[PDB]
């Protein structure tokens, strides 16, 4: 009765989630097969888009799946460690994607308007050394604040929850709330919407079917750059609310919207089907 329910909804459940993580990590690591294997692919944009894949990649391999046990068995199952450790990994595929999506909106501003420059500054090397950049920033405004519980909150219900080993709620105080989100994400956020308004403005001031065929790869990195606002937007503006008033938003979509969030990791991979190149490696690698 309740447990024929309970059969159910864990059996239709840990199937959906099976299917969210085979697409996640099938087409991430389709991204990253096809642009290792394809000279005409491996550009120095496409080397951070990798990194962007990357991150994608460790929510499919990491985040989701932990995720997924939590909401089909109800509980934490793992330990205290691991609870704290897959946080931290959630919080820096979050913070690495949308700080690297800004690198990527810069990278296109200094190649539409000086091309020559970009030419002799941008090499693989220097490539590298900011994706490796990214993810040190990354990493240090994820773990360390985690390890060292600047984030938990002294309220009864929130102590309730870091002594049952079961709970994993990732429950903040209300500074860790605010200085997390301007850090990890409206910052970067900002940062990548204003350039990205003025590399539009700049494509808009510019033999023609090459021109055309650039102008496709770049409204395919600014629907990328869209779809993860989309997609983590109303997240984080609900974290904000919620700091200020806990009644405004019902917490089912607060849930939901971080399951948007979590689902972003799915949608790069297709978006890239836009670009006949990715499409040729793709149904090769597939063979
Ligand atoms: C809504 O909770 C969940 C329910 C079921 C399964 C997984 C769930 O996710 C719990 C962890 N999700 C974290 C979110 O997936 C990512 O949240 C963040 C990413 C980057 C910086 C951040 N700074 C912050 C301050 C407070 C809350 C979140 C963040 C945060
Ligand atoms: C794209 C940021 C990356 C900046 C690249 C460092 C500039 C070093 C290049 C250099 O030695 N000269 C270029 C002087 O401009 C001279
Ligand atoms: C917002 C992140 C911005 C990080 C920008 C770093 C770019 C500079 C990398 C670089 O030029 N190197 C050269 C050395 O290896 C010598
Ligand atoms: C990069 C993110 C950096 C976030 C740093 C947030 C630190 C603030 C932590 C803090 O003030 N407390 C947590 C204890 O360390 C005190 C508690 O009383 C809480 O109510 C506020
Ligand atoms: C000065 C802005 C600093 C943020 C102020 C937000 C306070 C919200 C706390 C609250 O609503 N209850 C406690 C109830
Ligand atoms: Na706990």
């Amino acid at each position: 009765g309740a447990e024929l329910l309970s059969q159910q909804w864990e059996a239709g459940m840990s199937l959906l989630m099976a299917l969210v993580v085979l697409l996640i990590v099938a087409g991430n690591v389709l991204v990253i097969a096809a642009i290792g294997s394809t000279q005409r692919l491996q550009t120095l944009t496409n080397l951070f888009i990798t990194s962007l894949a990357c991150a994608d990649l460790v929510v499919g391999l990491l985040v989701v799946p932990f995720g997924a046990t939590l909401v089909v068995r109800g509980t934490w199952l793992w330990g205290s460690f691991l609870c704290e450790l897959w946080t931290s990994l959630d919080v820096l595929c979050v913070t690495a994607s949308i700080e690297t999506l800004c690198v990527i909106a810069i990278d296109r501003y200094l190649a539409i308007t000086s091309p020559f420059r970009y030419q002799s500054l941008m090499t693989r090397a220097r490539a590298k050394v900011i994706i490796c950049t990214v993810w040190a920033i990354s990493a240090l405004v994820s773990f360390l604040p985690i390890m060292m519980h600047w984030w938990r909150d002294e309220d009864p219900q929130a102590l309730k929850c870091y002594q049952d080993p079961g709970c994993c709620d990732f429950v903040t105080n209300r500074a860790y709330a605010i200085a997390s989100s301007i850090i990890s994400f409206y910052i970067p956020l900002l940062i990548m919407i204003f350039v990205a308004l003025r590399v539009y403005r700049e494509a808009k001031e510019q033999s023609r079917v090459m021109l055309m065929r650039e102008h496709k790869a770049l409204k395919t990195l600014g629907i990328i750059m869209g779809v993860f606002t989309l997609c983590w937007l109303p997240f984080f503006l609900v974290n904000i609310v919620n700091v200020f008033n806990r009644d405004l938003v019902p917490d089912w979509l607060f849930v939901a919207f971080n399951w948007l969030g979590y689902a972003n990791s799915a949608m790069n991979p297709i978006i890239y089907c836009r670009s006949p190149d990715f499409r040729k490696a793709f149904k090769r690698l597939l063979a």
